[PDB]
C-alpha cells in the first residue's frame, strides 16, 4: 500500500484515479468513520479508506496480522458490508462493499 498523506492509504490494485472519487458516506459508514475522528461529510476514497483502516485496528477487528482475514460478524462493520468476514488483500472485493454504503458525488 502507499500513503500519500497522513489521512489517506492507496493501493496499485485499483486505478490511482479511482482513489480519488468524491463519495457521502451513508449515515452507518459516516458514524464509523467519525468514531475515530473523521470531521467532514464528503471524502474522497483514500480517505475512507484510511479511516475505515483506523476503525477495523480501533476495535481489534484485525489482531492476526499474519492471516489477512478480517472478522467482522458481530461489528457493525460486519452489518455494513453483509459479510462475516473478509481478507484484507482483496482491494476490489473491499472497495464494492464500500461503494453499496454510500452516494458517489
Ligand atoms: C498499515 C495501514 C496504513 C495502517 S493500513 O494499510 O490502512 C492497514 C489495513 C488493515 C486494517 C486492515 N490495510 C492493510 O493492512 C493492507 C496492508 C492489507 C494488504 N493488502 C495487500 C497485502 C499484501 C499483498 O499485496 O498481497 S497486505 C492494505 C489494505 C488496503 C489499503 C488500501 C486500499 C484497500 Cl482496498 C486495502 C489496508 C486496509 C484499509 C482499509 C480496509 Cl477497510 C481494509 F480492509 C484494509
Amino acid at each position: 500500500m502507499s500513503v500519500p498523506t497522513d489521512g489517506a492509504v492507496t493501493t496499485s490494485q485499483i486505478p490511482a484515479s479511482e482513489q480519488e472519487t468524491l463519495v457521502r458516506p451513508k449515515p452507518l459508514l459516516l458514524k464509523l468513520l467519525k468514531s475515530v475522528g473523521a470531521q467532514k461529510d464528503t471524502y474522497t476514497m483514500k480517505e475512507v479508506l484510511f479511516y475505515l483502516g483506523q476503525y477495523i485496528m480501533t476495535k481489534r477487528l484485525y489482531d492476526e496480522k499474519q492471516q489477512h482475514i478480517v472478522y467482522c460478524s458481530n461489528d457493525l462493520l460486519g452489518d455494513l458490508f453483509g459479510v462475516p468476514s473478509f481478507s484484507v488483500k482483496e482491494h476490489r472485493k473491499i472497495y464494492t462493499m464500500i461503494y453499496r454504503n454510500l452516494v458517489v458525488v
